[PDB]
């Protein structure tokens, strides 16, 4: 009875060196995509404070959640969650650090090479009264142990905050389905399904990183995922192909039409 179009998307942090691929030339394209596909909830990665502000300005019907990963304020990349103000209410939300102590702001962890975070929010469908949780994160590309720990940490936080109620985890994990981190959240006592592998219908491309269309399709990998608890129904998934002319990011967003039960 509760339908929600979810999406995870790495927007590529604002870097003047990107020249024609700089955030300034993608700002509108990204906002437009979101409103066009009528995204209900979006977990985005690599979002700098100025970019976070542009999103709020370009998505007036939405609202953002999260803080900088360097000082828990505005410094560093955000891993925010945007949602429809009129559709969902935020009962509670916060952000913790993927490390030995998730409460130590700016703290790195294990094999980590860069400080990492996860932003979550306990939502409520202000129409059906349905409660669910959303967790958006960005994993370390170098730290192996850190990745395994980050996954277990997220699971413990989902059970802590929402227990066995519907929860959806999105983010950039910097690994494919062949990694171990993917296996730790996929083969854990607390079941988490890969929305892409369980969707009744899948459209689009099968990779999520192309480095601004510079990597040939055949050599592209999928490093972005949408994970859901066993109760949620994954109606469909789509990963729109990047467009060399009107490029949105070096990554491809992953949409998912879900149904909470």
């Amino acid at each position: 009875k509760t339908d929600v179009r979810w999406a995870t998307f790495n927007i590529r942090y604002d870097n003047p060196q990107d020249s024609l691929n700089n955030w300034q030339y993608r700002k509108d394209r990204v906002c437009q995509f979101i409103k066009d596909h009528e995204l209900d909830i979006v977990g985005m990665q690599e979002v700098l404070h100025n970019q976070f502000q542009d999103l709020r300005a370009g998505l007036p019907e939405y609202d953002g959640i999260g803080v900088g990963r360097d000082d828990g304020k505005t410094a560093g990349e955000y891993a925010p969650l945007f949602y429809r103000k009129d559709k969902y209410e935020v009962l509670d939300s916060n952000t913790f650090w993927l490390a030995e102590n998730p409460d130590s702001v700016g703290m790195m962890g294990w094999d980590a090479v860069c400080v990492r975070i996860a932003t979550w929010a306990k939502f409520k469908d202000k129409a059906t009264g349905k409660i669910f949780m959303a967790v958006n994160t960005h994993f370390d590309h170098v730290g192996e142990e850190a990745r395994r720990q980050s996954a277990l940490l997220i699971i413990r936080k989902i059970k802590e905050i929402v227990g066995e109620r519907p929860a959806v985890v999105t983010g950039d994990f910097n690994v494919t389905d062949a990694s171990d981190a993917y296996e730790t959240i996929t083969t854990n006592e607390f079941v988490m399904k890969d929305a892409y592998k369980t969707a009744a219908r899948v459209t689009g491309v099968d990779y999520t990183f192309h480095d601004f269309a510079r990597i040939p399709a055949e050599d592209c990998e999928k490093i972005d995922f949408i994970f859901v608890t066993p109760q949620v129904l994954v109606k469909s998934c789509e990963i729109p192909a990047e467009v060399p002319e009107a490029l949105l990011s070096d990554h491809n967003p992953q949409l998912a039409d879900l149904e909470l039960e």
